[PDB]
Parts: structure tokens; C-alpha cells; sequence
């Protein structure tokens, strides 16, 4: 249930998600394009699904790759805009996940962002406590699929 | 090219763009329904393309046209973002002409988002002059369709 997914976002939890998008939100072309790298770099077989958008290896070099990466940068700040109020959250989190189901994308392999926020995190000083509040916000999308 | 239309955007443009923006965009959810409820009631014969969102008719209590005009609002802010860098304004605006793309959306259908951009702005007071800079913006989205 998405419903019950988003009622696991607690106080602690929605203040760990704001102050380290402020950092990590900062940058979104730079840190977006180094999430996907490392997406493609640890999970290679998810590449496939990501035809579209041709040569992923050449990076930031890659235009369609760096619109790609900027644009879900932008689904993200979303997320956290949305923060406040569960309902328009769970309407935000179901539009995206629209745009992964019909990519035949399932809950198991969506989560295998969480690799790469937490070395995206770790690289400018945010632990394992932030990692996991990230976790539980990805869990909501999870949860949609 | 795309590249010419988004290079053209003048300081004069990017400044009415921006200080238009700041009010328009601080109300994502509100605006951003107001837009689409006023595409559907002054260009009835768009309504049959978003049969997904499902009744349109109940405006903010359907959920999936909230989700849809949240994230439209999304869109905008990424381009709002990248009036600098004429580059990375592009690589965003290809992506979602893409979406559009795939919808079977022209560059003159694509065009009629003009009335309601007008009408929005209007409600919070700015003019003509305001309108005119945000076609100019809609135009570069129209060079990539
Ligand atoms: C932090 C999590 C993620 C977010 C917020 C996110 C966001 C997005 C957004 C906004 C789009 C563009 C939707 C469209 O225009 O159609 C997209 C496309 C896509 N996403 Fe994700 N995504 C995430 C993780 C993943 C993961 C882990 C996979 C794969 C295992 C995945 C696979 C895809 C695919 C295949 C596309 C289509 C790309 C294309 O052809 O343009 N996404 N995603
Ligand atoms: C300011 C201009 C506009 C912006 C920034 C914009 C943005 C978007 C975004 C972000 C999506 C979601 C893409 C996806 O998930 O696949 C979308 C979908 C769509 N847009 Fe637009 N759009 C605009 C104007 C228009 C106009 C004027 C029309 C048609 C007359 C149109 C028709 C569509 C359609 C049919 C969809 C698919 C909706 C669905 O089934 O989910 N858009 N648009």
C-alpha cells in the first residue's frame, strides 16, 4: 500500500530527505548524471532499458543522458515539495510510477537505485542515516508499482 | 535548430521570465490545475487525448489530474532553471518534446498552451508584455516538434 508506505515517512525521517537535498539538489545535472552512471556501473544489466537514450558510457558527453538525468533530479525535488501532504505525495509518486510500469519496470528493480543515492550520499559526507530515509522515500515508489 | 530559439532568449526576456515565474511557480498545485482545467474548457477538442487522467472534470479532486498538473509545473521549473545555459536548456526541452512527441503532439497543437498561460498570468496581474515572453519560451519547446 502506498498509502501505508507514505505513513512511514516520519518527522525525523521528512527532515533527514530535506537537509540533504539541499545539498544534493544543489547540483542536479552533476549529481543526476552521476546517479545513472552509477546505476549502469554497478547494475549493468538495467541498461537495456535504457535504449532510448543511446551510448550511456559517454556520460555526461551523452545529451539525451544528461536530459534524462536533469529531468529525474527535477521528479526528485518533487517528492520532497510534496513532503507535507501525503495525498498529493501519493498522487506525484503514482504519476512516476506510471512511467515505469508501462517500461516494465517492477518494484524489485527500482529499488536498485538505493545503491547508487547511498554512494551519491556518501561522496559529499551523508551516512547510512540518510541513506536509509532515502530508502524509505524510494519504498513509497516501490509501493505504486 | 532548438539550439537558435533558446540562444535568442534575451536578459529583458529571461528577467520577465523569472519575475513572472516566482509568483506563478510558488503555487504549483493551484496553477498548475488552473492551467489544465482552462486548456480543457477553451480547447475542448484536447480533452480526448488525456483519456488517462480520466474524468477531467473534477479537477483537483481527480487525483491523476492533480499528479499530472503537479509535475507539468516540474517541467516548467526545469526549463525556468536552465535559462543560462542554452545547452542544457536544450537537452531538457528535447526530452519532454519526445513525450510529446510519442503523443502524436504538432508544434501548432503544442502552441494552444498559449491561451492558458495567458489567462493564468492575467489572474495574478501580469500583462501582455509577460504573456508575449512566455510564447517566446513555448516556441522554443514548438522548434523541437
Ligand atoms: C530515484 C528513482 C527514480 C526516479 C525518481 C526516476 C524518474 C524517472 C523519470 C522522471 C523518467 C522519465 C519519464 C518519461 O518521460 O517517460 C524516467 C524514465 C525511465 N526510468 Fe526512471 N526513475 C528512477 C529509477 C529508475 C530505475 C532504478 C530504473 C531501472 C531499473 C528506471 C527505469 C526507467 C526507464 C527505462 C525510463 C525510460 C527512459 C527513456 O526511454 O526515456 N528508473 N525515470
Ligand atoms: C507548457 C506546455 C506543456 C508542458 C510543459 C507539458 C508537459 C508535460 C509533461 C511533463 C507530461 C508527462 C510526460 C509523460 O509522463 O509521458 C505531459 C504529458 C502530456 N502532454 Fe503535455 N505539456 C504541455 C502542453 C501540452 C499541450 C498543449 C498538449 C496538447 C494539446 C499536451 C499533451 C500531452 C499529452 C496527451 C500528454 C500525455 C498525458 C498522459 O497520458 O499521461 N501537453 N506534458
Amino acid at each position: 500500500s502506498v498509502y501505508d508506505a507514505a505513513a512511514q515517512l516520519t518527522a525525523d525521517v521528512k527532515k533527514d530527505l530535506r537537509d540533504s537535498w539541499k545539498v544534493i539538489g544543489s547540483d542536479k545535472k552533476g549529481n543526476g548524471v552521476a546517479l545513472m552512471t552509477t546505476l549502469f556501473a554497478d547494475n549493468q544489466e538495467t541498461i537495456g532499458y535504457f535504449k532510448r537514450l543511446g551510448d550511456v558510457s559517454q556520460g555526461m558527453a551523452n545529451d539525451k543522458l544528461r536530459g534524462h538525468s536533469i529531468t529525474l533530479m527535477y521528479a526528485l525535488q518533487a517528492f520532497i515539495d510534496q513532503l507535507d501532504n501525503p495525498d498529493d505525495l501519493v498522487c506525484v509518486v503514482e504519476k512516476f510510477a506510471v512511467n515505469h510500469i508501462t517500461r516494465k519496470i517492477s518494484a524489485a528493480e527500482f529499488g536498485k537505485i538505493n545503491g547508487p543515492i547511498k554512494k551519491v550520499l556518501a561522496s559529499k559526507n551523508f551516512g547510512d542515516k540518510y541513506a536509509n530515509a532515502w530508502a524509505k522515500l524510494v519504498a513509497v515508489v516501490q509501493a505504486a508499482l
